[PDB]
């Protein structure tokens, strides 16, 4: 059951992923947010990769299915609250426009605020793409 198990336990990564960030989101430790985003966007990609059959099975996609409503629910969190952050981020580093929820905060931060606004944007991009997308999944 080796795509079984993959499936379950990936979206339960996920889920403990995106509940932690979500936690460190709310308590202001963007550091965690910087080093476990390659992990966090990793495993949204590879249980993607394990598209499972239309006719999926009871207990699988009951416990998948809880995962979802755990990680869609803690990235929609971190999507509004990461959004208004580098929202008032980038009205610190110069101006923010009066609507900007896209990658345009900071064209060029050249020093360290540039890997901050670049992974950041990236980041919720990648967010707005994964909720889109597995949304889109015509078989989970």
């Amino acid at each position: 059951m080796t795509s079984t198990v993959e499936f379950i336990n990936r979206w339960q990564r996920i889920a403990l992923l995106s509940q932690s960030l979500l936690e460190l989101a709310q308590r202001g430790e963007w550091d965690l947010l910087l080093q476990q985003e390659v992990s966090y966007l990793q495993s949204i990609e590879t249980v993607m990769e394990k598209q499972t059959p239309p006719g999926i099975t009871r207990s699988i996609q009951d416990m998948v299915a809880g995962y979802i409503k755990q990680t869609l629910d803690n990235e929609q969190l971190l999507k509004g609250l990461l959004q208004q952050r580098l929202d008032e981020l980038s009205s610190l580093i110069g101006q923010v426009l009066f609507q900007g929820p896209s990658a345009g905060l900071v064209p060029r931060g050249s020093g360290g605020i540039e890997g901050m606004t670049t992974r950041l944007t990236r980041w919720l991009t990648a967010l707005d793409n994964f909720e889109a997308k597995m949304a889109l999944l015509p078989a989970v």
